[PDB]
Order: C-alpha cells, then sequence, then structure tokens
C-alpha cells in the first residue's frame, strides 16, 4: 500500500485519486476552492466506463502542510499554477518520492525540476481520457481514462528509471486503469500535442465542442492540417511520429463522444489559459529546430488576443 | 450631365449615388428593404469629411424596370449577390453604359460578365472607405472615401478603356472625391486584399474592431504575417505589390479610426459572408500557382465555420 497525495483535486486530480483509492490505497486529496463542499460531503464519480463511484469520507486537506508525506504524489493542477505548485508538492512529499504530473502540454517536467529537491522523482503521466467537474465534488467522466507514464529526472539510473515508470503503471493497472510505460517522455508528450493543440483552442476559438468541430468539413480540415504542423514540427525536434497519425488520431476522435477540452472550460469561468505550455512552448522548440507552424503560431496569437479582450 | 443608377443602395451606394448627386449629377437608386424609408424620408449622410448632407427627396426605385436607362451604373450590392444582380443592372443600362463595381474582392468583375451583354463596359472601383449604414436612411462615413477605378471588360480598345476610365474617375472627382485611373484592375484588386483579407475575417473571428486589433501585439502580428501571406500570393500570380506594403498599410490603419469592418456588420446581422470574393477566389488562384496562404486558408475554414454554426 503506496500512500498517495494528489495536489489539484480537479477533474484529473479527482479522478485518478478516486480510482486509486477505490482500489483500496490511503489517498490524501488537497483541495482549494471546492474543500469545503468535498471535506463535507466527498468525492463521487459519474462514468459511463466504470459507473458510479463514491468516496465519503475523503482524506482532504486544505494545505500541504497538514498532510502526511506520501510516496506518490500525483498532481493535477493546471500547468498554469506550477511554480506556486512547487512548495506545495516539497511539503507533502515523503523522502524519496514520486512527482507524477497528470499535466497536458510540453516541457512540462523540465520546467518544475528547478523547483524540487533533486532527491525526488519527476515523472509525466499523459492521460487520455474525456472527463470534467460537474457540481463541486461531482466528476464527470464521459470516456477512456488510460496514464501513459515517462520519467523525467530523480535520482534513478536508466535500469531503476524504467523500474519505478513500471511500478507507477502499476498502480494504476491494479485500480482498472489502461496504464503504458513508455520509454521516452518527451516523445510521448510531443505525440499527445497532435490532440491538445488544435482541439483546445479551436474550442474555444470556435465555440464548440469535439462533434460539430468533426462534423463541419472545414474545421476538420483545418484540424488535419494543424496536425500535420504539430508532427512535422516533433520530427523536426528529433520525434519521429508513426505513419498516418493525424489519420488515426482523427477517426478515434469521431468514436469520441462529444467533448469539451478542458481549455474550453477554463475560458467559459475566466481561468487562464493552459497556453505556455501547450502553445509557447513548441512552438519555441519548432522555432529552434528552424521549423515554422504558421497555422499554430496563430492559433495561439488569437488565443492570447481573446485572453485579453473584455 | 451622366444619368447615374445605384443597383444596391447600402453603405457604399448610398454614400456615392449621394456624392454624385449632390454634385449636380442625375441620381436614381434602387433599393431594396430600405425602400419605404429612404423614397419617404430621404438619404441623410454624417460624414467626418464632409458634413452633413442630405438628398430629399430621392429619386428610389424599389425594381430596376422602373428605372430609366442610365449611362452610368454603380453597382453597391455585396458580391454574394451578383448573378441575381445581373438581370438589374441589364434593365436599368442604356445602350453603351458603362458598370462600375464598387465591390471588394478578386474575380468579380470576371464572374459577372457573362451575364452582362458585351456591349457594356464592365469597371471595377475599389473604394477606400470607413463607412456602414445607421439608422435606414442615414449613411454614417467616418473616413476616407476615395475610388481607384479599373476597366475589365466591354467593347472599347485600349485607348477608349484609358478614356473611360478617366472619364468615370473624372465624375468622382467633380464630386469632392479624391479618385485614380488604374492601369491594372486585377493588381489593384490583389493590392486591395491585402487590407480586407486579414481586417474583415479576423474582425468577425475576434470579433473585433480595427483599434483593438492594432492596439494587442498578437493581433498585429498576425495580421502583419496574414498581409505577407497575400502580398507573396499576389506576386505567385504575376502581380508584384510595392515594397514594404505591409508596414505602411498597417501604419495607415492605427492612423484610422476605430472602425468595423463590412463583414463584421454582415455577420452582426445573419447576412452571408462575402467568403468567395474575397478569401475563395485568391486560394484558388494562389493553389493554381502553387502558393500555400496557410493563415488564410484556415481564416477561411473559421469564418465558413462559423456560417455553418447554429
Ligand atoms: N484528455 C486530456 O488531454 C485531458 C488532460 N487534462 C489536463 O490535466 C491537467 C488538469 O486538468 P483538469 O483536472 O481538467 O483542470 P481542473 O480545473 O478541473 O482541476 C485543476 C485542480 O487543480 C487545483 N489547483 C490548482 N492550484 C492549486 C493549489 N495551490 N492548491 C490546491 N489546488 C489547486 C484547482 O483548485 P481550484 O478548483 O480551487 O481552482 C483545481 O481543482 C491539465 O493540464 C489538463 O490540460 C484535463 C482533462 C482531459
Ligand atoms: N474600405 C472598404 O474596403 C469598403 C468596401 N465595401 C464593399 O462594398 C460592397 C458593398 O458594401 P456595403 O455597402 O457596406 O454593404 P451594405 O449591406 O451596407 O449595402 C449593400 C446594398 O446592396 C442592396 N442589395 C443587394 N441586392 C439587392 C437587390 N437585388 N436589389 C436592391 N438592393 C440590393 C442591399 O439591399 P438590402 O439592404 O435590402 O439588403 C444593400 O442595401 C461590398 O463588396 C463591400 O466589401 C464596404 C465598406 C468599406
Amino acid at each position: 500500500q503506496q500512500r498517495i497525495g494528489v495536489i489539484g483535486t480537479g477533474a484529473i486530480g479527482g479522478f485518478y485519486g478516486l480510482m486509486l483509492a477505490h482500489a483500496g490505497h490511503d489517498v490524501h486529496f488537497l483541495l482549494r476552492s471546492e474543500f469545503e463542499a468535498v471535506n463535507r460531503a466527498g468525492l463521487s464519480l459519474n462514468s459511463a466506463v466504470h459507473g458510479f463511484r463514491r468516496l465519503a469520507p475523503v482524506q482532504a486537506y486544505h494545505s500541504a502542510q497538514d498532510m502526511p508525506p506520501c510516496d506518490w504524489l500525483l498532481v493535477g493542477a493546471k500547468t498554469t499554477g506550477n511554480h506556486e505548485l512547487a512548495p506545495l508538492i516539497r511539503a507533502a512529499a515523503a523522502p524519496g518520492a514520486k512527482v507524477l504530473l497528470l499535466q497536458n502540454g510540453l516541457g512540462v517536467e523540465e520546467r518544475l525540476r528547478p523547483l524540487l529537491p533533486e532527491s525526488l522523482h519527476l515523472l509525466g503521466g499523459l492521460c487520455f481520457i474525456c472527463v470534467h467537474r460537474g457540481e463541486p465534488g461531482v466528476i464527470e467522466h464521459q470516456a477512456y481514462g488510460g496514464v501513459n507514464l515517462g520519467y523525467h529526472s530523480g535520482p534513478a539510473d536508466e535500469r531503476r528509471r524504467r523500474e519505478i515508470v513500471e511500478e507507477g503503471a502499476a498502480l494504476f493497472r491494479e485500480s482498472g486503469l489502461e496504464s503504458t510505460a513508455m520509454p521516452d517522455l518527451e516523445q510521448a508528450r510531443w505525440q499527445k500535442l497532435v490532440w491538445n493543440i488544435p482541439y483546445n483552442g479551436l474550442s474555444v476559438l470556435l465555440k464548440s465542442s469535439t462533434a460539430p468541430l468533426m462534423a463541419n468539413a472545414d474545421s476538420r480540415s483545418l484540424i488535419e492540417a494543424i496536425m500535420e504542423e504539430v508532427i512535422g514540427a516533433a520530427g523536426a525536434c528529433g520525434f519521429i511520429l508513426p505513419e498516418g497519425y493525424a489519420d488515426q488520431l482523427l477517426a478515434a476522435t469521431e468514436r469520441m463522444p462529444d467533448y469539451r477540452p478542458s481549455m474550453y472550460h477554463d475560458f467559459a469561468h475566466g481561468r487562464p489559459l493552459e497556453l505556455a505550455a501547450i502553445y509557447a512552448a513548441p512552438l519555441a522548440r519548432a522555432a529552434a529546430a528552424g521549423y515554422r507552424m504558421p497555422r499554430v503560431e496563430a492559433l495561439h496569437q488569437a488565443l492570447r488576443f481573446l485572453e485579453a479582450q473584455p
């Protein structure tokens, strides 16, 4: 039994902490705005995959300093707050703890590493899941749920790194989730950008969920074009992605239920968009490699304009 | 004294017909939805350039067949209706009349020519003007007003074509407007696309007038990038545009008052956008020349998506 801490208990943190808790793990949740309702009424899950689940009472905390030392810390905050998140991770971390970022974007682990003791293992958890927060304390899970883990940095040698990635994957596997050990976390993060770059921004820019974006031929063509820019940028930075990856990803999105990306909810609620990790970072990597992404560049500009307007 | 007919009496047709009428010309206005208010109360102009002007009574018509034969026909409809407009132009045209399209876009004259008798002179009038309709019968003119004329097709040889272009320019010059005879109408239309392609679409896509688009650094950079695509496409199709044209156009737009492009009003009022002439036509010309315009292509796709959404 690992002791798990969830740092940022939103849609992602709530889902994975609840799943792990349901599987017999000792899970401790750090909450912010919704601490009162969850501490009181608990956490509940509507899921088309796993059915209804409820955790009550919850081991809930409003301050990381109150949390006991945890062996695995699942970071479910958005990447926008990661700098301010580091002191909270450090406080809840047992010695040699594993820090696992359940976060989208590129360069996420690298930008956090200077704020974590080198004695902590820092891993990335790429989650392929359609989930959002409903009413407070209620998690709305529409599809998928798998987590692909990769190792960024920490005191482990290569052999130990693979063992630790497998330990994390086993945690999620024991809970009834799909989990995969990745050999190359950066490659995996580039792969995931092919979906998140078009769908997250375009859902805000065109105020639309996934199904209308796929059903209209102009947005569908635009999504495919953006995917090829991300695929081309990844290759230019030394990360070749599979043949016909765009067609595959587009097909999976057709099969997907009508879904509002996380960025859609952020703009709806006036929360800052994860532009830095999802757009700014791969655009910077692309320019360093001499590869231009005109549609992605323009999307990022449009989203920045939208965030500045009254 | 030329007899002038205005076919489509909106912001552009109202302005130029009124200006010409104020200068002593015999002007006859074809109106549609606003015929009742203008036939009754007349046409009035608030202008920061020319001050207030009013034409009352107006020679107003709801049917082109009622109009007398006109020597010059000023077409102020949007380009979306040009196919349906041709029988109206033919009816109001005196023998050998001059048809002058006060319309944005590319290939406008070419697409109309098959529907006009070869005995009519078909010219393009590129209007550089900030104008929109206010209340019915009221024209809101914020800045500029100049018209650059070019000859597309008709029974005139080169010498005669230049003479006729100069005759048109003189009409507007006599009315107190800036007017220029252009040697190459297609070149002039490509030039004008450099402004209309970014500003018309982006004002709809980002729901913004010109001043916020210029004041935000991300949209300003995006506008400049789009301009270079249009400039590059024009060159690829054999129409070299001047050095530093983008910087000049951007500077003029800074000097410009806060302006909502015509396309902004169209989307606000549920009217179809002039996508075919402003985006589809130059994109097709570019692809024929082997030159891709990724930002313009994506903007057109986004605007088409927006027009299809409920
Ligand atoms: N298929 C995919 O690609 C998916 C990936 N994601 C990604 O996962 C990450 C999180 O997404 P998501 O769960 O949907 O976002 P949410 O807003 O739903 O949850 C984020 C949680 O982190 C909390 N948080 C931030 N800072 C703190 C802090 N100091 N202390 C306590 N709590 C904090 C927030 O609290 P508070 O509510 O008070 O603000 C919030 O509850 C993102 O990077 C997202 O892109 C998300 C969904 C699907
Ligand atoms: N600086 C620039 O680039 C500028 C250029 N333009 C361009 O000029 C052209 C017209 O623009 P604008 O005046 O602003 O648009 P408006 O909508 O204001 O006016 C168009 C007029 O044409 C009328 N119309 C269309 N079909 C008919 C018909 N069968 N019979 C009678 N009337 C008809 C419309 O009548 P109804 O009202 O009933 O629909 C309308 O009054 C466009 O191509 C536009 O892009 C416009 C402004 C600035």
